[PDB]
């Protein structure tokens, strides 16, 4: 996956916070109506 914050590939949920879908909760569907509404 991308990042939420640096804008680098190789990331996921134990790179940072969260990848690019989120920036911390990164639930699998919750983001289309909190996160990315
Ligand atoms: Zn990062
Ligand atoms: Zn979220």
């Amino acid at each position: 996956q991308t990042c939420y914050n640096c804008g680098k590939p190789g990331h996921l949920s134990s790179q940072c916070r969260a990848p690019k879908v989120c920036f911390k909760c990164k639930q699998p569907g919750h983001f289309s109506k909190q996160c990315r509404s």
